[PDB]
């Protein structure tokens, strides 16, 4: 942390109406976070655990919109395939974070122990 902050950057999002969300039958607002290998999303009671963490590798494509941030989830996922939408303005960050990791894992050689 020579510049300022490396990680630990969460983003408040709201469950919006979507074909996918429907199946999930979600309600309320959850927390959005970007991990190293997969995505992070807390919801349960404190402290909390990652249950919606989607594996980037699977994420074929994704897009961020100042108005709303969404992405395309593949198959064989906890939540399921479809298009999820998150209510946030700083979405720009959320996206970048993902790329940062996807690029990092490669930036450095093969992680061993």
């Amino acid at each position: 942390g020579s510049s300022g902050s490396s990680g630990h950057k969460e983003f408040a999002v709201t469950m919006r109406p979507t074909e996918a969300s429907e199946r999930c039958h979600l309600r309320g607002s959850y927390t959005l976070r970007a991990g190293e290998s997969a995505l992070e999303l807390w919801g349960g009671p404190e402290p909390g655990t990652q249950l919606y963490d989607w594996p980037y590798r699977f994420l074929r494509r994704f897009g961020r919109d100042k108005v709303t941030f969404s992405f395309e989830a593949g198959r064989r996922c906890v939540s399921g395939e479809g298009n999820f939408e998150f209510e946030t303005r700083q979405g720009n960050e959320i996206f970048l974070a993902l790329e940062e990791a996807i690029s990092a894992q490669k930036n450095s050689g093969p992680s061993s122990g």
